[PDB]
């Protein structure tokens, strides 16, 4: 008896997913650039 799993989500939803995406890429990107620069910006060793 777990009716909580058989209920449909309210028809609104998709816009919420878009908000998640903006949060996601914003983190994964900013952290990465901050790292490589913090060691050396534009490293040489060509």
């Amino acid at each position: 008896r777990s009716l909580l799993e058989g209920e449909i989500p309210f028809p609104p939803t998709s816009i919420l997913l878009l908000l998640a995406c903006i949060f996601l890429i914003k983190i994964l990107a900013a952290s990465a650039l901050w790292a490589a620069a913090w060691h050396g910006q534009k490293p040489g060793t060509h």
